[PDB]
């Protein structure tokens, strides 16, 4: 099977005649495979964008919703389909992948209420016998680019509030896991959306990608990806100054202090960690657990973390599938080894999965490092995968100070019934992602925002949407 | 000899360097300014973080008391911090005693703001769960100003910043920064906690670069040309500060075939001779319609000769020096540059001669007629008394020839015709749009530039919330 890419309405091979393979990571198949455009296939997609735009943003904004309403409808039509090619592709669990295609729908619903939201201000002027005026308007092409734990959703995210606010978008997928997302060219037909609004074009990022985002043509970059990506992409957007909404990497903490309910915690903590192998941008990346409660935490969390079952993800006893590739499972078996080197314990796990039923694909261990102290990389790197550090703390200041020392500031997690303990991370606790007594998982009418490196302006909600908007201020004497 | 105010104290440069300050109207050295380098940009932002934690925690109205007192001592002080304008900048004095109002006003209304921060309480989908997005100060801010109007870009951004609850750090152009440093006094008169506003002065390149960059900066103001901009953006991918930049402008002033010639005349010559042609909204390419040219010009070159350029002191001066000599060349290159293109010198054209211009840099008021779209002085900046002149048929052309360009801030249009002024919504991409009047912008507007013009915009609603941080909590009950 080999994919082409969906632009202007038709389906295109990349003009350099590359392809390039999607292997699974469950059984390392071969699935299909897909264009592998270059920097020479950016004009021709952003040119047909910005001609459909014109024509689309001239559409009542109640149309446009109406289209992708039945958009949003048709993927929820093919829920079942969608999940399996996510399982396969990209390898989560059967029921966390009907969960994301839902959530596709839903990020395209969501945006659909913003169609009668975008009202512009009839400002006084100082001067007699004049008006000022402050439009709101589509910025025109935007470029949208995905990451390969939740493809579909993060497209879906980015599309709606996008075409809603009478953009077109040029969706460049993840090289990774791009399939289901390119099944949405041919729903993007069905529904009738025109030809150009909706372009999704594969190819690598650092070449395709990085020549859409600085491009003359781009008006907006929606990207969601590690840091180092992000970085990359600020530094093109200075050929442009293209807004970019850029959602980045997390080293998200997960504090249990003293008076944390701690079978609540553990449970908390648990699914944090190893929700999708690991691979979510909210995960507990690091735990930091109160010496007055830690062997009785420890000893309920872990009891959790070593009944977790690794497993085909289309069986629905797995609790935990395949990490997304070998490059990812490498990552893990390095941090590992590295952790020992700076002198941690591994609790639990630490290596990939051995025996007949893991002999193909990318597995590896459920895995718990003890006897961490602050300054070692674990704390620090990003893991990305199913591994969780552990680290005592006596005080809050402490812990605080701990959470703090990081380059991510996305997600935070901390359990505590102390209510002056809560009302202090508001000025002190420098995540812009909180959960109280929770684990993560952030919703639609939220506001997803990273500080310091973790991103350049968040997504999701009014303030989200509301990045999809110019404005253009009119004197009028 | 001036120093840096830095943490309620005044202190040199920890380089040995200083810096001359020079009059463009007599080259007369006014005084030395410190030359910082990067080595004093941690120490005034570890300052600038430490006084921030508490002037964070006053209430906001005793903030805005505040700010309101500081702007009240710069209006108290308006003749001194005028003339000195007058001196360091070469602006007529009338100008000046503006721009010190305009400093004050710029304070005043964003101590509007104080009461304008109000968070959200989002409903969620869970049972028993709040989500509470908080609005909260950046931290630090860094701003930085040009030298066309050094007192009132401070002003602009000193009010938003300190009014939310950030401190700032002020590095004003090297070209003119003896006013702006005047505030620091009026800042310790006012009550302003020490470390809250600080200014240093040193090379954009050095001091400036190493500011935007830094760990310590959440977000970066600053104003100037488009290539400074750039680099801007690329040192913020190291911090992934909020960059709020206000840089270069193209302007074009058209005058349909149904203008009222004799206002179109008047807004034209004010909107590019204002302030010798430094003003980032300019007029600095002026189309007429075919069907009015002969008339319209032979009003606006009446207007053009009647300019008076002289000591700007001088009452009857309409017309002060440019800013330093390396601008007053750039003048001449793009004047010969133009003629060697093909157009012609219609008037003006050279550096004033004789007896009483022997000391400073002057320039005469500058026509060039018989331009073509395609010359270099109808696509370079050129912030100066230089205004090409193109003549155009249609208002379809018109549209193509605004549009042809790498900025976006400014438009002027004078018609009577009010499908023109519909179709600009759409057609044309200029962010701040003056009809059947010249440029000048108000502080309850939007100034916001497409293209290379800037990123998100300053002033108003929309310029005080990028002050600000969000924070989202996800509270489990
Ligand atoms: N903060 C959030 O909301 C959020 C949510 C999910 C994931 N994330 C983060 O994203 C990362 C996920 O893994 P990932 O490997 O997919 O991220 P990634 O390697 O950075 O890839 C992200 C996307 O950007 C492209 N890329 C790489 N360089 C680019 C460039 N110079 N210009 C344009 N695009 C470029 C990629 O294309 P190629 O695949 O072709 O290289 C890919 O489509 C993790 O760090 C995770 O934390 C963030
Ligand atoms: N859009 C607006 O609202 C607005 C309003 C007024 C002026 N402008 C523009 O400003 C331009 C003229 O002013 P200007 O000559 O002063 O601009 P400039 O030469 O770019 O200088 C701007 C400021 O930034 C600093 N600079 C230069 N490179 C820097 C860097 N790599 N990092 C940090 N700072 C750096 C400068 O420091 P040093 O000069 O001290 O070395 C200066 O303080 C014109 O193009 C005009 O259009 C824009």
């Amino acid at each position: 099977k080999q994919y082409q890419m969906y632009v202007g309405g038709e389906w295109i091979d990349a003009s350099n005649g590359q392809t390039e393979p999607v292997v699974s990571p469950i059984n390392e198949e071969v699935l299909a495979y897909i264009q592998d455009a270059d920097a020479s296939d950016a004009e021709r997609v952003l040119a047909v964008a910005t001609t459909a735009q014109k024509e689309w943003a001239k559409q009542p904004a109640r149309q446009r919703a109406e289209v992708l309403r039945k958009f949003a409808q048709l993927i929820r039509d093919n829920k079942q389909y969608l999940a399996e090619l996510l399982v396969k592709e990209q390898g989560k669990l059967l029921k966390v992948a009907l969960g994301e295609v839902e959530a596709t729908s839903t990020f395209i619903e969501y945006a659909c209420d913003w169609a009668r939201q975008m009202d512009g201000d009839i400002v006084k002027s100082d001067n007699a016998n004049e008006q000022i005026m402050i439009h709101k308007i589509p910025r025109g092409v935007v470029v949208a680019i995905t990451a390969w734990n939740f493809p579909l959703a993060l497209a879906g995210r980015k599309i709606g509030p996008a075409l809603v606010a009478g953009n077109s978008i040029v969706v460049k997928p993840t090289s990774e896991t791009p399939l289901a997302t390119l099944e949405l060219g041919y729903l993007a037909e069905q529904a009738g959306i025109p030809a150009g609004v909706l372009n999704i074009v594969t190819g690598g990022g650092r070449t395709l990608g990085n020549e859409l985002v600085g491009h003359r043509m781009t008006n907006m970059v929606s990207m969601t990806g590690s840091t180092p990506a992000g970085q990359s992409i600020i530094r093109a957007s200075a050929n442009n100054m293209a807004h970019v909404q850029l959602e980045l990497g997390g080293k998200a903490p997960f504090i249990v202090m003293e008076d944390a309910d701690l079978e609540q915690a553990a449970a908390a903590a648990l699914h944090s960690r190893f929700d999708n192998c690991g691979q979510v941008c909210t995960c507990n990346e690091r735990m930091y657990v109160h010496g007055a409660v830690y062997d009785e935490f420890m000893r309920i969390f872990m009891g959790k973390v070593e009944a977790i079952k690794v497993g085909d993800p289309m069986d629905p006893a797995s609790d935990m599938g395949p990490k997304v590739n070998a490059n990812e499972l490498a990552h893990m078996e390095e941090l590992v080894a590295e952790a020992v080197d700076e002198g941690a314990t591994v609790l639990f796990g630490g290596k990939k999965l051995e025996g007949p039923e893991f002999e193909k694909g990318f597995w590896f261990e459920p895995t718990v490092l003890t006897n961490v102290t602050q300054d070692m990389t674990i704390v620090h790197e990003e893991s990305f995968g199913p591994i969780l550090p552990v680290i005592k703390f006596d005080s809050f200041d402490e812990v605080i100070e701990y959470a703090n020392d990081s380059d991510y500031g996305l997600a935070a997690m901390i359990c505590t019934q102390n209510m002056h303990y809560i009302n202090r991370l508001l000025t002190e606790l420098e995540s812009g992602e909180i959960y109280v007594n929770r684990g993560h998982g952030e919703q639609h009418q939220g506001f997803h925002n990273g500080y310091k490196l973790s991103g350049t302006g968040g997504e999701d909600g009014k303030y989200g949407f509301e990045q999809y908007l110019e404005k253009k201020t009119f004197y009028i004497n």
